[PDB]
């Protein structure tokens, strides 16, 4: 979803300041009538203030559409509101204006945040500061890389020195949540950004073999693992790769060698070398060579530790 | 119902001010014994505060009457604060007063203003001049028109450049609700009060027919349409007319001789001909003769939309 | 119930002050093991304050008592406040004080006070000293007689122009209501204490002929009828004889002997002239020789009214 | 109502039986498009057998409709099946027939007489021959007069070796219950039609002077009397001349004159004397020479009873 | 779905006898560790019965499923029973086994007659000759076409002396309700197959018009016609074309060319003449010549009955 | 527990026949005052009848035991008659009685097999024979070994040809449930007693490998697989030495040594070569010499599975 689907632009003194949508609004605009050169340009209510471009119909779920969003949810206010802080902390101007709107960001990771930075025990409460660089982050309005400080939270199952193991819970999630019932996915953020021992990744892995052997470590190369069980690896490889596709803009981490599944290590290193679709697909299906166990006994270790 | 049915007057400084009722000073009322000759002077209750003549018994509902309202609602002390308020600003003097009480108006038309001005999503929640405008409009006591801006409110169902259809909640009201669980009606105000392009117009025929082909367009000659089902239209028909009849103080807009419907538009031109019941009504019923459709091939189209 | 049940005496500069009871302290009480001696000395619960006299252990209900009140219910707390803003307002010397508290008062028309004092529609509401007025009558701290300003209130069923008919609603009450589900009673009050006309006597004596046939118009001589049940008379005349008894410190209004039931009025004016109860009760069941109805056909007229 | 709104006829062997209608089969028909000739045969549902003449639309409710009854209810089938063993035992006959199904009945009455049969307490449980008895009086099948025993029934709150007096449910029907919640209404049957001693008479006016002060003691004229409020004696005034008035095919009682509401037995003797409606009416509303009370101290004596 | 779903073959005496499955049969399957060579023999649960072969896991609504049915509702075994009944009257033999369960049914269409069968009111609960008829003919066993008395039912919104018109109660369903609730079609089905007349014709087309403007008058060619959105012509005319490729085995009823939307007679007589489906469905998005319309003023006289 | 907390012995005709007892005797006896040489005879509540021996107070959940079983509940009665029927099928004699009575049963097991008796579905629903056979096994009166289809049962979540893999319900139960809510046991039972292919034991362990990682695959020695969490090996490991210590009067099954957790097979083979329990013990938290894996790449193949 565009960043254009919860707020519209506004000059205050050289400068653009973001404002978001009131539900109503954008409930008005799906009833309205407009001409197929207005659009692109926002909506006027009348009665509830300004909508987003009627070319966005699809982002909005009504009795037609389960596809997009539900706007009339508090969850979505709070969701403008936090874009709103993030983009007016940046003093936009009237070029990089269109440009930061049509941004597509992804809703989960902001709803996620939401849940953050509402309880009183998150760090991202009592710093306003960290919030920032939260959503920022989430937004692509930042360098900087998510780390579990700045992560879009969630349950925590897992944490080391070099590691925390959030369970997302997008199911319970208001604004959009994900609709398959049968859904479950985890994400490993590094504590810090820098080296880590190989004791700490052993850990990691030990883990991951033991209470998560039904799924796959990948990532999607901003930093980050995702979680995921192998019924789902092809989706994912053709989102990441989709994405990658649109390199007219382009950076990829492949992540710790020891720790991705080597299919993935594979599909992904293959697609930074820039090949085909088919090509790298191709080596996600097929059954490499058993490579050498860098962590040997990891499991049989933490089975006798239970036993006793 | 009479605007003394929700307060009553009081002179501070050489002009008057008005005051809401409590329901239970009207309940200790409709208890009361009065005279003839007080039936039309306030009611004091002694215990709390004043009430409204007792001649107005038939305003409120009881164990004996729901032809009334329901005074012991929150919507009544809020309907009649919203009078209040707007005819405070008006520093009414000791002359015009019992006459602008005597004036009647639209209890429905009145909460729906309630309920838009509450809901901070509503421009209205922000302008206290918008407001007084639309509230002096409701009772009578501007000149002005009502439109979109001004409009009662309801819930949008269409909207266009010139514009916006309302679906009337007078089912899920408090105070004074549509009895008949069978009833749906439609209002459109137009957003601006100027010329309007056929285009625009061939729009909004173009859903009457499409989504609401059951419907008749007519107007109650106030600068709005109304959408009733045909099987309503008498009734109308009657309590406009009825209306012209007190026009001893009284002109009629009819409106859009393209959208309002054929017979409709013969009754009330020739009721504002200044003809008799009888031969106005005459000509709601008798089938005439199919003039020149301005907008062909309107369902047509539509109906290839969909099917696209 | 003596004043003592609800708060104790406090020096604090010369004068005594009120304090209401914790009800916590008022169960450690009926919990404590006191001697003989002190049966009739404050309480001290050590850890909730002080407590009421641990002889009044019969005006709190328990597991072996519902004779008393329901001390532990937020009315208690309101109905304690109630008396001890009107005790505070005396200035009350170290003399007059034990006489005071032991004062015994109605609780029901304590806890009707409070139903008055907490309505925002309710006079008492905007009128501390209307409030104040209203509780020293109560407490037998005012000469001043009750009328329906200063009334216990409850339900308005009726009202004159001299008279305001209430109905009590002693069952709904939390503090110590009527167990007798079967229980009705009404209570009028005159409007202004001066001269009444015959034609608004006879207004009162139609409705109680029409609506409440089948009760008594009698009094308890304070100024104020109380309309009961005639299978309750006899409870009445007891307790009005036992309450003359005590006239060892003694007024009684008969009120209008044209309202009054006649037998009610003997049995009174009776015990006025200082009889025994056996002399005056006797003149309650005896039936008298029908006195000259002073308005004839007010229940004619009142049923060809209905019929119409 | 009709009696062809519950069922149609069905010849088997020479004599007609009747057949209860499916409410499916109803709802069908309130479909249906028949033509002008057709709306007096029958209608064949196809599928649920068949229904009710169309022309008895306005019999059944709808969402245009609360005038008729519920016939989707179990009631509608219980009350069709009483009113089909009945016809059925009358063995009708080929002409005889559409004279019978025409007959306007009382759906009340009938779902009354439901109540007392299905109750094991009740006689018309064990009676399958009084149970006949009852219903044929009820869809006027029986020279015979109603009397408690075949009572519509209801519950009983007065009885007498002459008198039962009982309170109609009407609200509390599923059929077709008053919709007027503030609705109350008597009947009081004869226990037996003879001779009654003047001491019993005696007991029931005093039960209806204590007890129902504000109701009017009248009757229908067919041996049973009606103990309605007065503020409704008009409507019932009119409803009973309406009927006198198809006096084409009439027999009426007035019934005991010291019991009777003078007034109400004026406006019926006088119609029975077969005068107009606004000569009758005229004795109704005006106020008439206080007749001579038969039975004097009626009430001073149960109330002196009363109080003790 | 295949009528293997609900029941497997027995040989009882040279002819074969259908059984259902149990829903815990079926569920052990879905469990079930079969080989590819057993994929389409039937699987033995050992506890609970046979189950339908393992290729037929996609028709069973599981956690990864609910493309499906379910399966485990009383409705799936009333449904099997109801095939299975019929297939039983058969008699079928050694040979035309295996072609009868690979049949696909309409599992609405079948759960609609289960409801039809158990309800006391419709005549299939009458008759088990009528039923089987009405089965047979779902199943593709019956030359017969589908009339009527042999429908599948849903609830009837217009019934004429030709044709019976009925809602698709599809979203209540247990067993495989549509998940789309924004759906809605109606089926109209001939009450005789044999001439109607133009006025019959006349009346069904004015329903049609006035109350389902927004919806096509289409056709699966086997003598009923489908009331459905034009928003969604579009997905049944590829399944009615798909299912005229399997013409390897195939009429194809128009109907009356006066009732079916213009576009769908093209789109339909335009295939039976055996086109391609790109030259077929072009037909469908064309807007056409307005045809000379058989029935004037359908609409205009419809109107003013309304207003009437 | 003992079969004698559920029934008491009775002589019908030289044979023992077994009867139920009643909860409220039960409830009785745990009342009861008795001697304490009279422990170990039944005990007789007068009222309910019979009740077992008071030694056994120990069985029984009262407020001072949560370590017996529910014996109010309906389960207790079924699970008697479970027994009862079984035990009166054997005809026993006045001297094999006390010994059988006194044998140790396993409740839960019991509390299954009504759980299969008494669904319509499951094959021991309709045979009285493989009930009993089923039944016997659980209360150690039968040679026979249970497999698939005599299985205590649960809910099935892996078929093969040669195995049946069961959740056991006890959580779920009512007579004794597992109160630890964290529990999660299965049972892989037989379908036949004979040979099985190595692709057969393939497909299990593949199963067991992926789907329970976290579980380790032991057996009790009666011919079944339970698969048990490795934090509870444990204390299976003493429960069933336990029981091989008592072996004064003992084979016991070491099941597939491929399918058999490692540690497991040695600690079992070690105490089947009569060893103590430190010394076989002390095999289960030594971490063995990696074994030849029989099946390898397993997991692998699964895991690419899964990714298509
Ligand atoms: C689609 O694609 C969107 C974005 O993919 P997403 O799962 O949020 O990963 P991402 O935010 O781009 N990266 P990361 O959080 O660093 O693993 C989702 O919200 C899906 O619905
Ligand atoms: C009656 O008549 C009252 C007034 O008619 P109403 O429907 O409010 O139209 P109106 O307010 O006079 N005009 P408009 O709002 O301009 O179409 C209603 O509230 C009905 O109950
Ligand atoms: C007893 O006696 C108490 C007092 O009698 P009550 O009914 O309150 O009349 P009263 O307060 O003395 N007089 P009044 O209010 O002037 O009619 C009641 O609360 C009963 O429970
Ligand atoms: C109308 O008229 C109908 C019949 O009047 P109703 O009240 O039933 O008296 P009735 O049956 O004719 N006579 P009765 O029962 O002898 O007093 C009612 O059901 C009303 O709804
Ligand atoms: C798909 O296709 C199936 C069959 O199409 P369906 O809507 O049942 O029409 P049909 O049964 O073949 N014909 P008809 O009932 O004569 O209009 C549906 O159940 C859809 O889910
Ligand atoms: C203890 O020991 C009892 C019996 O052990 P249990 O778990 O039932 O295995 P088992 O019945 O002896 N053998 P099996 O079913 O062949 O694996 C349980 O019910 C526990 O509560």
């Amino acid at each position: 979803a565009e960043l254009a689907c919860f707020c519209y632009p506004h000059l205050e003194n050289d400068s653009y300041k973001f404002i978001p949508f009131n539900n109503l609004a954008i409930k008005a605009m799906l009833t309205a009538k407009v001409d197929k050169k207005d659009m692109d340009k926002f909506y006027d209510s009348i009665i509830y203030g300004i909508a987003p471009p009627p070319q966005f119909k699809k982002r909005y779920n009504t009795n037609d559409n389960s596809r997009g969003m539900n706007f009339e949810t508090i969850m979505f206010t709070k969701v403008a509101m936090l874009i709103c802080e993030a983009l007016n902390s940046l003093k936009v101007t009237q070029a990089n204006v269109s440009n930061v709107l049509s941004r597509v960001v992804s809703i989960r990771h902001l709803e996620n945040l939401v849940i953050r930075k509402e309880n009183p025990q998150d760090i991202l409460f009592h710093s306003k500061d960290l919030l920032l660089k939260s959503t920022l982050i989430a937004i692509g309005q930042s360098k900087e890389i998510e780390t579990t400080i700045t992560a879009e939270g969630g349950e925590i199952v897992f944490q080391n020195a070099a590691f925390t193991m959030w369970k997302l819970t997008y199911l319970e999630h208001q604004l959009m949540p994900i609709l398959d019932q049968n859904f479950i996915e985890y994400k490993v953020t590094l504590n810090e950004d820098k080296p880590i021992s190989d004791v700490h990744v052993k850990e990691l892995v030990a883990e991951l073999r033991w209470q998560y052997n039904k799924f796959a470590v990948i990532t999607h190369g901003k930093g980050a693992y995702r979680i995921v069980k192998y019924s789902s690896v092809a989706n994912h490889a053709d989102r990441v790769y989709a994405t990658f596709k649109s390199n007219v803009k382009n950076d990829f981490n492949l992540l710790d060698q020891r720790i991705i599944w080597q299919n993935w290590y594979a599909f992904t290193s293959s697609m930074k070398q820039g090949n085909t679709l088919d090509v790298c697909k191709r080596l996600l299906f097929q059954k490499m060579k058993p490579e050498k166990n860098p962590f040997k006994g990891l499991s049989t270790d933490r089975k006798m530790d239970e036993v006793s």
